[PDB]
């Protein structure tokens, strides 16, 4: 009796939409949600100030005008950054590039004007207490991240500081995940009513060898295809219902983000997709008459 298998077919905006907007900003997600999107996938990092911020990178090269990790500089010091300065629409975030390139470049800075319904805040690196304010009603994806992959206690760490403040919001309506199954341990063990998702270590045992994954696992997020295997298939997800688990797909690189891949995916009996254009997924579903959560429609299988 999983409450997540229900909860189908769910359109989880990747990072808000990190093609048709700038990742993990308020405007993304304020955006997503006004399309109708089911749910909002995050990443989470921690500040000098152990400020809990909505960021995927460990660095604000990429998604920023500034530089260093996260972990080495102030919440204040972060949220005067330009969180769109490299952001173009159809390529996330690439910077370098000729400056008429970034449509939304400059309106946290104050030097361009913000779009209709949206103030200069929105566009800048958000705390997740911020993002769960503003969304009281919308459940969320939170991924915990960390600063590399052989620096184990930040992942712990994040993992510590996301538990509490989970669990002071009450709400139990979240997926807590991270590619790091200690830190997925770690926080099961410190907000045990949190619904989870496995890291790699229980996706493989599951998915190669068979092994259940951790109690409280109530959905696996897996991506299409990896190291030249298709994971995303009918046959695993047909098992993974089976065993009473939902199924939620990311793409990022794996496999294309495509009318045709999500239609692949959709097909395939998935409860949820992460697409980086969710405005697309929404006008698929609705094209298709797909069921929705609360809404009337077809199921796929
Ligand atoms: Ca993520």
């Amino acid at each position: 009796d999983n409450p997540w298998l229900d909860a189908r077919v769910l359109n989880m905006a990747h990072a808000g939409g990190e093609n048709e907007a700038p990742a993990n900003t308020l405007y993304a997600f304020k955006r997503a949600v006004k399309l109708g999107a089911n749910m909002l996938e995050l990443d989470v990092q921690s500040t000098k100030d152990d400020q809990l911020v909505v960021i995927h990178n460990a660095t604000v090269d990429q998604t920023t005008d500034g530089t260093g990790k996260v972990r080495d500089l102030t919440f204040e010091q972060v949220h005067e950054l330009d969180a769109a300065y490299n952001f173009i629409p159809g390529r996330h975030a690439v910077p370098g590039e000729p400056p008429e390139s970034y449509p939304l470049r400059g309106v946290r800075t104050g030097e361009k004007k913000p779009p209709p319904g949206y103030q200069p805040s929105d566009f800048a690196i958000p705390k997740l207490a911020d993002v769960l304010e503003a969304f009281p009603r919308t459940p969320i994806n939170i991924e915990i991240k960390g600063t590399s992959d052989a620096d184990i206690p930040s992942f712990l760490h994040n993992a510590k500081l996301l538990a509490r403040l989970l669990k002071k919001t009450g709400r139990t309506d979240f997926i807590v995940t991270s590619f790091n199954d200690l830190a997925v341990a770690k926080f099961h063990l410190l907000a045990p009513d949190i619904p989870i998702a496995p890291g790699m270590a229980g996706l493989a045992a599951y998915f190669l060898l068979g092994v259940k994954p951790m109690h409280g696992t109530v959905a696996l997020q897996i991506p299409v295809r990896y190291q030249g295997l298709e994971i995303a298939t009918p046959e695993f997800i047909r098992r993974a219902h089976a065993d009473g688990y939902a199924v939620h797909v990311w793409f990022s690189g794996t496999a294309p983000d495509d009318e045709a891949t999500y239609n692949r995916i959709i097909d395939s009996c998935a409860d949820g997709l992460m697409p980086a254009y969710p405005a697309l997924l929404e006008r698929i579903l609705d094209e298709r008459g797909i069921e929705r959560p609360g809404r009337p429609g077809v199921d796929p299988c």
